[PDB]
């Protein structure tokens, strides 16, 4: 599986977004600024059958 999602599980609002980042790596960079523009860059979730990265504030 290629196209990432990220949710934001925010204790105040939730959000997602989706990229073309092929690898969790690139993708973790691209989640990493939409979460920081958020305020919401805690935790980073894994996940190995849904390829989902969530926050955890």
């Amino acid at each position: 599986m290629m196209q990432y999602k990220l949710i934001l599980n925010g204790k105040t609002l939730k959000g997602e977004t989706t990229t073309e980042a092929v690898d969790a790596a690139t993708a973790e960079k691209v989640f990493k600024q939409y979460a920081n523009d958020n305020g919401v860059d805690g935790e980073w979730t894994y996940d190995d059958a849904t390829k989902t990265f969530t926050v955890t504030e």
